[PDB]
């Protein structure tokens, strides 16, 4: 039935809303003009780094890093950071997600290794104009051309997420198709070592009718929307390995020691 | 609120589950004999010892050296290498706890700096009795009349961890119960060297109120383990510094030692 799909999805909205603070629809109004007035610390080159990195900790000493550092590593060593802020967000939603916490641990653990990434993209997406990205829970405001001046390693780095991103944005997707768009995700049932396949495709194929019938609704104009989303997985599943492989140049090829615990051992085996 | 309170306790629980493979539970059932995979090999001498090493022929040991030096001082390479192990469980531990992460950086490292020999010395209770110790995820038993016979230094060890443990475990808390203690003690507020202590213990607070929660439903007749368990924190305080005593007087009675990197920093101007 038709009324059990849209009690799922208003289900997942509502769990999404609670896990995730800076939303699509907020974060549209800041990169567009909603009240002008809180408007984000614009970062467009080093100097204005250095001005806003003396704006978002000489408050009191709460960065996504300090400093004693070359500028382009920090960048980098900040989004290392919010990523494991992110995880633990993701991991929130995931429980909510009817069906997840009932799996065996290990698939859940599983699941969330390998699901994480394409959600981090994915919800990155929402924070991006094809000029810049919103970053401190929108606090600050870096530019795309300051992201891709950084050195030969760190410059292409952010580029591909923005490629994604402005192609993605292009489906106008809202926070409530992307709650079931997140949730199918989690649930693939394709991932490496996984004990019970079966039961992950039966909630991911009870999560299919509920994203199809959310596109049909929500965007009725939009011939094939559903397709077109899921196609879009194949790009994140690119971006994915296309970062790791990015990552395990970075480790590799590196003067700076300094890396999460969390990522560096959750990479580890990763697509 | 209770419901969130509930909420934080199954969260821990699972994170606990899903960090540390051998629980409580697990510890119990090896040393009870509730088990369905052979009783543990006991060490009690010099020569039950030799082969409880010496059990290669279808049980291994771990990527290291094999007996590299003297038998006191190959114990402590034994012990030494499990703690780098432990730290890593509760690292992935900590990264878990609602909050943790979002703190400034530097802090989460303090925390963990002074935090894990509190839940090292907590957890190893688990896996002992007044007769020894669980082993090598407990393959193994080591009595304790067998550390405390060991050369000088090295005969001290072991001992006041065994002292507490055994008043500890007579507390006949559980895995879930470990969980939130656990995650009260990294969350505190007195660590040396700390930059935002208020974040800090308004998060120990709210955890402090999930124990006390735990507790009482959980253990209904055991009048006043909440303070009772806290107790034991100084007990837990007191066991750090004697270690760190012991370390000192091994750099006067030994040759060559030195630690594992991460766990030389961990100890690094420890009290
Ligand atoms: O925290 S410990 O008590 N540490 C420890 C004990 C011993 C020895 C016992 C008997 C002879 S030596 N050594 N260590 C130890 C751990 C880490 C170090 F960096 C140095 C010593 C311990 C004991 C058993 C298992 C553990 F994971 C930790």
């Amino acid at each position: 039935e038709s009324a059990d799909l849209r009690a799922l999805a208003k289900h997942l909205y509502d769990s999404y809303i609670k896990s995730f603070p800076l939303t699509k629809a907020k974060a549209r109004a800041i990169l567009t003009g909603k009240t002008t007035d809180k408007s984000p610390f614009v970062i467009y080159d080093m100097n204005s780094l250095m001005m806003g990195e003396d704006k978002i900790k000489f408050k009191h000493i709460t960065p996504l890093q300090e400093q004693s550092k070359e500028v382009a590593i920090r960048i980098f060593q900040g989004c290392q950071f919010r990523s494991v802020e992110a995880v633990q967000e993701i991991t929130e939603y995931a429980k909510s997600i009817p069906g997840f916490v009932n799996l065996d641990l290990n698939d859940q653990v599983t699941l969330l290794k390998y699901g994480v990434h394409e959600i981090i993209y994915t919800m990155l997406a929402s924070l991006m104009n094809k000029d810049g990205v919103l970053i401190s829970e929108g606090q600050g405001f870096m530019t795309r051309e300051f992201l891709k001046s950084l050195r030969k390693p760190f410059g292409d780095f952010m580029e591909p997420k923005f490629e994604f991103a402005v192609k993605f944005n292009a489906l106008e997707l809202d926070d409530s198709d992307l709650a079931i768009f997140i949730a199918v995700i989690i649930l693939s049932g394709d991932r490496p070592g996984l004990l019970n396949v079966k039961p992950i495709e039966d909630i991911q194929d009870n999560l299919l009718q509920a994203l199809e019938l959310q596109l049909k609704l929500n965007h009725p104009e939009s011939s094939q929307l559903f397709a077109k989303l899921l196609q879009k997985m194949t790009d994140l599943r690119q971006i994915v390995t296309e970062h790791v492989q990015l990552l395990q140049v970075i480790k590799k090829t590196e003067t700076d020691m300094s890396l999460h615990p969390l990522l560096q051992e959750i990479y580890k085996d990763l697509y």
